[PDB]
C-alpha cells in the first residue's frame, strides 16, 4: 500500500529526471553549437535555434511541473502557476509548429527564387520573422487561459477550479475545438501543404553540393514527421473528446500529451544525421 507508492514515487521520480536531463542537455547543445560555430550560423539555423528555445522551455519549466503532478498525484504549487503552467504549455507547441511552417516557408523560397531569397533574407529579416512567431504564439495562448475563456460550467470542471490541489486542464468544448484548430491544425495544414511544394521542387533538381543540401532537407522533413507523429495523437483525441469522451480511455490522453512533451528530446539526437552538428556537439562536450 504505502510500499507499492514508494516504489512507484522513486522510480517516476529518477524517469522525470532522465525526461528533464535529456531534452535540456540536447538543446543546450544545439544553441551553443550554432552560437559558436560560424558554419552553423546560417539564416535557417536562426530558425532551429527558435525552435530549441521552445523545446528548452518544456524541458526546464513545463515538464518538470508535470512530474511533480504525475510523481506526486496532486498540482502542489497553486493557482497561479497551474495557469502560468498551462500557458506555457499551448505556447511552447504554438511557438514550435509556427516555427516549422517558417522553416517550410524559408526553404520553399530559397529553392524557387534563390536570388530574391539573396536579396530579401537577410539576418535582421529572420529576428522580425522569430519575434513575429513568438508574439502570434504569446497572444493565442496566454490571453484566452488569462481571461479564463477556456473554462466550463459543468460540476465536474467546478469541482477542479475550487480545488487548488487540482490543475487538470478541463476545458469547454469551444476554447478545445478553437485553440486545437488556431494552435495546431492550421499551422499544419500549412506546414504539410508547403513541405510537400518542397519534396516537389527539390525532385526538379555540383551532384555532390545537391546531394548535401537534399541531405539537409530530409532532415528537415523528419523534423516535422516526427513533430506531427508526436502530437497529432493528441490532438486528435483533443477533438475526438468533445463529440464522446468514451470513444477514448483517459489514461491514453494525458499518455498522448506526455508523448507531445517527449519529441522536446527528438530534435537534437536527429541533428546527429549532420556532419556539422555531429562535429560541434563532440567538440562541445569535450
Ligand atoms: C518564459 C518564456 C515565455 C520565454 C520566451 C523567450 C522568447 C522571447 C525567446 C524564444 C526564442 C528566442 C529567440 C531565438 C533566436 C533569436 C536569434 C538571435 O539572432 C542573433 O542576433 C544571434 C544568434 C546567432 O546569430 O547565432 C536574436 C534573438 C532571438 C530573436 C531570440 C529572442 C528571444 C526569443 C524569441
Ligand atoms: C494563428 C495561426 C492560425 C496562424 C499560423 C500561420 C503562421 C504559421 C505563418 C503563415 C505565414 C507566416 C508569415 C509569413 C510572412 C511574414 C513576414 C515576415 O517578415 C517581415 O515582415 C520583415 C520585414 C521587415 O520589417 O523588413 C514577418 C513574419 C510573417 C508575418 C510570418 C509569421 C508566421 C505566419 C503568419
Ligand atoms: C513570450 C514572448 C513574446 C514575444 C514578444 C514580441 C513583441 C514584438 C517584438 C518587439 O517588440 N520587437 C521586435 C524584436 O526584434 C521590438 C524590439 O526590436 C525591441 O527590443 C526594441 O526596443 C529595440 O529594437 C530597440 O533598439
Ligand atoms: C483561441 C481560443 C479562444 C476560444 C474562445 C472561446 C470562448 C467561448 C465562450 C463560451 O462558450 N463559454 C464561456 C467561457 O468564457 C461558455 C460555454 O462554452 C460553456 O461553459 C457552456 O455554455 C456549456 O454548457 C457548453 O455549451
Ligand atoms: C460545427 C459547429 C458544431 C458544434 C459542435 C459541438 C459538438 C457538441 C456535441 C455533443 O456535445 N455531443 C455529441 C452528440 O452527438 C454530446 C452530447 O450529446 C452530450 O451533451
Ligand atoms: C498521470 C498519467 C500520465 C502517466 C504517463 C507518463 C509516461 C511517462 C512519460 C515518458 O517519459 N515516457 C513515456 C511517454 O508516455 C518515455 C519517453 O521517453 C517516450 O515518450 C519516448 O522516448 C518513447 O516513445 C521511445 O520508446
Ligand atoms: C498543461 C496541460 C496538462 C497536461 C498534463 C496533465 C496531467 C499530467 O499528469 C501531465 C500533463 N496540457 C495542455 C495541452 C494543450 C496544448 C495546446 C492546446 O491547444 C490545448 O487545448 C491543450
Ligand atoms: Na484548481
Amino acid at each position: 500500500a504505502e510500499l507499492l507508492s514508494q516504489q512507484w514515487e522513486a522510480g517516476m521520480s529518477l524517469l522525470m529526471a532522465l525526461v528533464v536531463l535529456l531534452i535540456v542537455a540536447g538543446n543546450v547543445l544545439v544553441i551553443a553549437a550554432i552560437g559558436s560555430t560560424q558554419r552553423l550560423q546560417t539564416l535557417t539555423n536562426l530558425f532551429i535555434t527558435s525552435l530549441a528555445c521552445a523545446d528548452l522551455v518544456v524541458g526546464l519549466l513545463v515538464v518538470p511541473f508535470g512530474a511533480t503532478l504525475v510523481v506526486r498525484g496532486t498540482w502542489l504549487w497553486g493557482s497561479f502557476l497551474c495557469e502560468l503552467w498551462t500557458s506555457l504549455d499551448v505556447l511552447c507547441v504554438t511557438a514550435s509548429i509556427e516555427t516549422l511552417c517558417v522553416i517550410a516557408i524559408d526553404r520553399y523560397l530559397a529553392i524557387t527564387s534563390p536570388f530574391r531569397y539573396q536579396s530579401l533574407m537577410t539576418r535582421a529579416r529572420a529576428k522580425v520573422i522569430i519575434c513575429t512567431v513568438w508574439a502570434i504564439s504569446a497572444l493565442v495562448s496566454f490571453l484566452p487561459i488569462m481571461m479564463h475563456w477556456w473554462r466550463d460550467e459543468d460540476p465536474q470542471a467546478l469541482k477542479c477550479y475550487q480545488d487548488p490541489g487540482c490543475c487538470d486542464f478541463v476545458t469547454n468544448r469551444a476554447y478545445a475545438i478553437a485553440s486545437s484548430i488556431i494552435s495546431f491544425y492550421i499551422p499544419l495544414l500549412i506546414m504539410i501543404f508547403v513541405a510537400l511544394r518542397v519534396y516537389r521542387e527539390a525532385k526538379e533538381q555540383s551532384r555532390v553540393m545537391l546531394m548535401r543540401e537534399h541531405k539537409a532537407l530530409k532532415t528537415l522533413g523528419i523534423i516535422m514527421g516526427v513533430f506531427t507523429l508526436c502530437w497529432l495523437p493528441f490532438f486528435l483525441v483533443n477533438i475526438v473528446n468533445v463529440f464522446n469522451r468514451d470513444l477514448v480511455p483517459d489514461w491514453l490522453f494525458v499518455a498522448f500529451n506526455w508523448l507531445g512533451y517527449a519529441n522536446s528530446a527528438m530534435n537534437p539526437i536527429i541533428y546527429c544525421r549532420s556532419p556539422d552538428f555531429r562535429k560541434a556537439f563532440k567538440r562541445l562536450l569535450a
